[PDB]
């Protein structure tokens, strides 16, 4: 069977994707990170072990894995904006500098990787739907330091396209949409995954805080039910006839857009409906914020239609209500 080795996998992502390999029957999962309360679950599985890390403090152990594997998913990645500019000297250590150790890792031992690009590499591009492979990437001067996330993050889809190019390492890019679902990261949580936006919302539902609309809330979001991205994030490892290698795909639902404003007043409805709303504290409204940025994000899904004959699902609304519904069913109240 193929052994897959997610690092970071104590989140969203590591979650959802260790469900689905251990469903299937031909592959081992490796999910290495620094703690694991969040695959508890899979801890005694026959299949799935569990692997002490951390990719800034370990160089040996984790290039010892990457040996001992097939296939590598390196999902530890500061990705707050906040931080962007709160430390952006330590978003570009790690993100950047770690990050490019474990791929000379599987370029050295010709192992596969399947890398988490951002939707942020394409800045404030003009098209109306982001194209992989033909969306000019557009960002602001230096003195706009919010960029250093996309920009570190285009150089090192650039390093690993060089790689490919020149060393014949295998790999497929993969962009993820605001995915959502059961078992969200934590805000702060450096792993790549859950939608940022959405979380920060329900918590705002949950704490009683208002909800800001910067600038009006009026910029636009596309949003991916977790059902839907995982299965692709599958197929991706699967690579059916290896028609994923040298691929960058974008995974997200284009029919699921909506400002944050809009979102906003869906969670509401949908906060406002549910059995255990009383638990939470009343609505503290929306507050019109008003402090660069990017007014719209959706993705083009040629790739994903070409690659792994995949379609979104799930329906809008479906999605709303089950990330919701999960979160404050799993709210410890004490």
């Amino acid at each position: 069977r193929t052994r897959v080795l997610i690092l970071g996998v104590n989140g969203f992502i590591g979650n959802h994707l260790t469900e689905r390999l251990l469903r299937e029957d031909h592959y081992e999962v490796y999910g290495l990170d620094i703690g694991s309360d969040a695959i508890s679950r899979f801890l005694n599985h026959p299949h799935f072990h569990f692997v002490e890390g951390d990719i800034s403090i370990h160089s040996e152990w984790i290039e010892y894995h990457v040996k001992k594997c097939d296939v590598v998913l390196p999902l530890v990645a500061i990705a707050t904006p906040i931080e962007y500019t709160r430390n952006p000297l330590r978003v570009f250590e790690l993100d950047f500098e770690e990050n490019l150790r474990i791929i000379r890792y599987c370029v050295k031992y010709r192992k596969r990787i399947i890398f988490p690009s951002t939707s942020e590499v394409y800045g404030m591009c003009s098209d109306k739907y982001f194209d992989e492979d033909h969306s000019n990437l557009i960002v602001g001067p230096v003195n706009k330091p919010r960029w250093i996330y996309s920009v570190s993050k285009q150089l090192l889809d650039r390093v690993i396209w060089a790689y490919g190019e020149k060393e014949g390492l295998q790999f497929t890019l993969f962009r993820p949409f605001n995915w959502m679902g059961p078992r969200l990261d934590n805000l702060n949580a450096a792993r790549i995954g859950s939608s940022r936006a959405i979380t920060q919302l329900i918590l705002n539902l949950v704490e009683g805080s208002p909800i800001k609309l910067i600038d009006g809330g009026k910029q636009k979001r596309c949003f991916t039910d977790i059902r839907d991205g995982i299965e692709a994030l599958y197929r991706i490892i699967e690579n059916a006839g290896n028609r994923c290698d040298g691929e960058i795909i974008n995974i997200g639902n284009p029919e699921n857009e909506a400002s944050i404003e809009e979102l906003g007043e869906m969670l509401l409805a949908s906060f406002e409906k549910h059995p255990l709303r009383h638990h939470f504290p009343p609505f503290a409204g929306f507050r019109v914020v008003e402090s660069q940025d990017v007014e719209h994000m959706k993705p083009s899904i040629r790739n994903a239609h070409r690659c792994l004959d995949w379609e979104p699902k799930i329906d809008m609304q479906e999605t709303i209500d089950e990330t919701l519904d999960f979160f404050l069913r799993t709210v410890d109240l004490t």
